[PDB]
């Protein structure tokens, strides 16, 4: 059907309305928010409603928000009057919503820059709970005078939508080979060579790693490691580097001396095998559903990297292990994508799904 998300406040007096929970960012543009409130009069004898949207870097315990122990920058923040509105054409969607609701629904919409950073959260673990961070970004209605009064925070609905990001494949050529030539005692050396058949790839989807092995030397390789490593870099309150397998496959095939191998194998990084796993950076909740690994972030030509809270990077690892016991081994990176996204309303909770 139609579906639609509705979050209210403890008081029921102000009801917050989207029709979608995460924002798709393609590179050029990013979907609107575009969303509708609906008021009580009674409760605003003399009061306005406004909506803030906000794109926020934190750092501290994820439980905390409080001065001094939770730190946090804004990246951006936009402020609309929904009441009174004082109108931009409106959505299909908002119209519906306002002849369902009545004449107490009022429209709101964002426009969110494309050059902010996406929704990302890092799970430290239970060690280090105090180095916990991430962006969000935040719907927030609320009743007030103006902009600059004190809210309480149960006077206000909040709602933390999602920004993802989306790539198109490129039409160009195949990602290009990485190669190793090492000796190990060797006149003639060892040569590795591995590849991605992709250059892009999107969650849930598998990652197939050609391996090319030319051994022109008297040693064996006894064991053949691939994996897929996720690199992270804090940049904003307690600069940082994370290093994380993400998928993991130890082959136990063998490249005898003097002789060449080739083989293809397949690896799936995904988090439904990391429910375990911590120092790793996720683009959303660890207890929702819909939360996947972060996708790659998008470092644009020449762009401030430091105003992007968190950096994020995959490559693909192969490792040889050549008997005697020394190591060959090769990097390939890649782009961790989010999937494309592929009559009466229905409501429903903005609450994600647990587990
Ligand atoms: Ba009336
Ligand atoms: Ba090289
Ligand atoms: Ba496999």
């Amino acid at each position: 059907g139609t579906r639609v998300f509705k979050k209210a406040d403890p008081n029921g007096k102000l009801t917050v309305y989207l029709g979608k929970r995460d924002f798709v960012d393609h590179i050029d543009l990013v979907d609107p928010v575009d969303g509708v409130v609906l008021v009580d009069p009674e409760y605003l004898k003399e009061r306005r409603v406004y909506v803030t949207l906000t794109c926020a870097f934190r750092y501290g315990r994820e439980d905390l928000d409080v001065l001094g122990l939770t730190f946090r920058k804004d990246l951006f923040v936009a402020n609309v009057q929904s009441f009174p509105p004082a109108p931009k054409p409106l959505t299909r969607l908002q119209e519906r919503l306002i002849k369902k609701l009545g004449e107490h629904a009022y429209p709101f919409t964002f426009e969110i820059p494309p050059n902010l950073p996406c929704s990302v959260t890092l799970q430290p673990g239970p060690e280090d709970t105090g180095k916990a961070c991430g962006v969000d970004y935040e719907v927030k209605a609320f009743c007030a005078e103006n902009l600059e009064e004190k809210i309480h925070k149960r006077n206000s609905v909040r709602l933390v939508i999602r920004k993802v990001q989306y790539a198109p494949e490129r039409p160009g050529p195949q990602p290009t080979a990485e190669t190793t030539r090492q000796f190990l005692m060797s006149d003639k050396p060892l040569h590795l060579e591995a590849s991605l058949d992709k250059e892009i790839y999107y969650h849930g989807e598998p990652i197939s790693v050609n391996v090319h092995v030319t051994n022109n030397t008297n040693k064996t390789v006894k064991k053949i490691k691939i994996s897929v490593r996720q690199y992270a870099d804090i940049c904003l309150f307690n600069t940082a580097q994370y290093k994380c397998p993400v998928a993991m496959e130890e082959a136990d095939d063998t490249v005898a001396p003097s002789s060449t191998f080739c083989k293809v194998y397949t690896l799936d990084p995904f988090l439904a095998n990391n429910r375990e796993k911590r120092g790793l950076a996720l683009d959303g909740k660890l207890k929702h559903e819909d939360t996947n690994l972060a996708s790659s972030t998008l470092l644009r030509e020449g762009a401030n990297r430091e105003i992007l809270g968190i950096i994020v990077s995959y490559k693909v690892k192969v490792k040889l292990v050549v008997s005697r016991s020394s190591d060959v081994a090769v990097e390939l990176p890649f782009t961790l994508m989010h999937p494309k996204p592929k009559d009466d309303i229905v409501f429903e909770d903005f609450a994600r799904q647990r587990l």
